[PDB]
């Protein structure tokens, strides 16, 4: 599914990120745009030979199992493939746990260059939350 802007910030709202770990909801939309344009089936290869899944891009070699990363771990205790559905429950669950681990949203490259330091409440302009 790709989400609407205000569509995903509700969504985001709903499953408990506005300020989650001190993030507010702009900076979670941002990341989004940023990692997957807001499409819950994007992936991508890294060189690593691990894949990272759906609207915010989670990595195999860490969080999901994918059957394919040798050597990685299943910190989310979920199949990757749980990451590309409609229902961002899963990825948000997951989420969760990342930005928790210790460096906060810098765990998502394109928020640290994208996101970090701008104007995120833009991100939420306008919507009805
Ligand atoms: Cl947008
Ligand atoms: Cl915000
Ligand atoms: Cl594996
Ligand atoms: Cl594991
Ligand atoms: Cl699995
Ligand atoms: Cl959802
Ligand atoms: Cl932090
Ligand atoms: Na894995």
């Amino acid at each position: 599914k790709v989400f609407g802007r205000c569509e995903l910030a509700a969504a985001m709202k709903r499953h408990g990120l506005d300020n989650y770990r001190g993030y507010s909801l702009g900076n979670w939309v941002c990341a989004a745009k940023f990692e997957s344009n807001f499409n819950t089936q994007a992936t991508n290869r890294n060189t690593d030979g691990s894949t990272d899944y759906g609207i915010l891009q989670i990595n195999s070699r860490w969080w999901c199992n994918d059957g394919r990363t040798p050597g990685s771990r299943n910190l989310c205790n979920i199949p990757c493939s749980a990451l590309l559905s409609s229902d961002i429950t899963a990825s948000v669950n997951c989420a969760k746990k990342i930005v928790s681990d210790g460096n906060g949203m810098n765990a998502w490259v394109a928020w640290r260059n994208r996101c970090k330091g701008t104007d995120v409440q833009a991100w939420i302009r306008g919507c009805r939350l």
